[PDB]
Formats: structure tokens, C-alpha cells, sequence
């Protein structure tokens, strides 16, 4: 079934980035304001390269059906082929980052692990399709309700080549470097293993309860020196990672959860755990607790 542009009523801006913008809209064909509230993504500056990447993100999202992956709803073509709109489910609790920042320690360790398990499961399913998320962070995870989180924003997702286990980005855009694996920093190489490294960073964010002074950019900047600027930050971060500088164990975090983070943060790509293993391990910790 099709979505008519004339029936998409603007409600609120949700955000912007990666050459796109996301708005909360009511899909109201009955024109009585009883329509479903949806999330609508469109391109801000729509070049032929941007259209091509947007179409690929649409195909990727439409191919994914999992409880812990944001639902594709459709496409609106009313403005023509060159001005597509991606329609997705709207998750009113917003990002896990905002949700956790608000609700802090009132969300216990058992609950953080329920979210951790769901993130692993969504990521494992993503990996079976040979898709590399490339932007795993609490800011890119949505809360559906108290018991369910879902991976969102597939705007940076790459499909692995048929004959290779990594995707090489020739001309990188804005990069979340404090979530990046060393091979992604040095060679712009992305794989299931680099998504596992970013997952270790997600687990860290969770157990610091999004405390501002404890964030991966704040911790890494203190380790390299706050006087470092521009490309010198990347140069120093690479050398720090090479010499085993890592994020600290968050205050009150169980030893066992810190060990999972440190295994994800292995410089050897082949030694990092698998998402299938992580979900099994995290479910065992949950059960024990
Ligand atoms: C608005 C913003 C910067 N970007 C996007 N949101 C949604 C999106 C899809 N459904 C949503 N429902 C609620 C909210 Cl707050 C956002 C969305 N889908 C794609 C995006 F690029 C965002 O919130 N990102 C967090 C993420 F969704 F990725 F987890």
C-alpha cells in the first residue's frame, strides 16, 4: 500500500544528519487527525550520489524483519523519484541515550543487560544478511517500551562484498571516531568485528548511565590530552589504542561485564567475540543475577 504526501501532516522535527532529516508526522488520509504517527526521513540536499545511498538504505531497511530492528513502513513517491520519503515506525520513548540519561540508576543492571542482549540479537541478525551497521551507539538505539529496544538509523550501513569480510570506505564523511575499531581509524575497514568493537563502546555507555564527564569522547580526550586538535586527535587515538589505552571500568560495573567490553576491544580483529556468543554470555549473566 502507498503513502500520499498530501496526507502526511507535519508534527515536529526529530533530527538531522548524514545529509538527511527526520520528522514526526501523522499519516492522516481520513483528514480527521485519527491517523498513525510515523517517522519520516527525507534528503535535505538531494544529489545523484545522495539519492543512490538513500535508495540503498531503503532497500536494506525493507529487507530487515526482527523485533530489535526499527520497522520499515513504506516509501512516499508523491514528490517524484528524486524526492523520496522513507516511512518508519515512530518510537515515542526516543533514543536509549536520552532515555538512560533521564531515568539514570532507576534502571538496574538486570534491565541494562536485557537491553544489551536485544542489541546483540539485532546485530547478529544484521550480520546474517552481511550488513555492517558502522554507527552502533546508544544515540542510535530506540526505546519501544521499558522491555524493548531496537537498532535505528541504517544511513551508514554497508553490504559486504561477496568475496570479502570487510567494506573499505574510500572517502569518509563525519565519523564517530571514539566508537571506531583501530582498523577503521587507520585503513577505513568496516566489518562484523568493527561493529563488535563499537558494541563494547555501547556496553560502556550503558554502565556509565550516560554521565557526561564519563563519555567515550571525554575519556579519550583526557587520555590523549585536551590540547590535541583536528586530525592530531585521530593520530593520537590510533597510537593510544595500539599501546592498549582503553576506556576505564565504569563505577559500580560488574567485573564480568567489564571483561566482555575488553574482549570486544581486542586489537586482533579475529579474536573479538561473535554477536551469537555475546547474546549467549549476556543471557547467562542475566539468569545468574
Ligand atoms: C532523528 C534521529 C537523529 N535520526 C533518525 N531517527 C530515525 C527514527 C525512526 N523512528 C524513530 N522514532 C523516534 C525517534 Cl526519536 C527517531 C526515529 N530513523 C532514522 C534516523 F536517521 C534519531 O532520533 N536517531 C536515533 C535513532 F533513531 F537512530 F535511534
Amino acid at each position: 500500500t502507498q503513502f500520499e504526501e498530501r496526507h502526511l501532516k507535519f508534527l515536529q522535527q526529530l533530527g538531522k544528519g548524514n545529509f538527511g532529516s527526520v520528522e514526526m508526522c501523522r499519516y492522516d488520509p481520513l483528514q480527521d487527525n485519527t491517523g498513525e504517527v510515523v517517522a519520516v526521513k527525507k534528503l535535505q540536499h538531494s544529489t545523484e550520489e545522495h539519492l543512490r545511498d538513500f535508495e540503498r538504505e531503503i532497500e536494506i531497511l525493507k529487507s530487515l524483519q526482527h523485533d530489535n530492528i526499527v520497522k520499515y513502513k513504506g516509501v512516499c513517491y508523491s514528490a517524484g523519484r528524486r524526492n523520496l520519503k522513507l516511512i518508519m515506525e515512530y518510537l515515542p520513548y526516543g533514543s536509549l541515550r536520552d532515555y538512560l540519561q533521564k531515568h539514570k540508576e532507576r534502571i538496574d543492571h538486570i534491565k541494562l543487560l536485557q537491553y544489551t542482549s536485544q542489541i546483540c540479537k539485532g546485530m547478529e541478525y544484521l550480520g546474517t544478511k552481511r550488513y555492517i551497521h558502522r554507527d552502533l551507539a546508544t544515540r542510535n538505539i530506540l526505546v519501544e517500551n521499558e522491555n524493548r529496544v531496537k537498532i535505528g538509523d541504517f544511513g551508514l550501513t554497508k553490504v559486504l562484498p561477496q568475496d570479502k569480510e570487510y567494506y573499505k570506505v574510500k572517502e569518509p564523511g563525519e565519523s564517530p571516531i571514539f566508537w571506531y575499531a583501530p582498523e577503521s581509524l587507520t585503513e577505513s575497514k568496516f566489518s562484523v568485528a568493527s561493529d563488535v568493537w563499537s558494541f563494547g563502546v555501547v556496553l560502556y555507555e550503558l554502565f556509565t548511565y550516560i554521565e557526561k564527564s564519563k563519555s567515550p569522547p571525554a575519556e579519550f580526550m583526557r587520555m590523549i590530552g585536551n590540547d590535541k586538535q583536528g586530525q592530531m586527535i585521530v593520530f593520537h587515538l590510533i597510537e593510544l589504542l595500539k599501546n592498549n589505552g582503553r576506556l576505564p571500568r565504569p563505577d559500580g560495573c560488574p567485573d564480568e561485564i567489564y571483561m566482555i567490553m575488553t574482549e570486544c576491544w581486542n586489537n586482533n580483529v579475529n579474536q573479538r567475540p561473535s554477536f551469537r556468543d555475546l547474546a549467549l554470555r549476556v543471557d547467562q549473566i542475566r539468569d545468574n543475577m
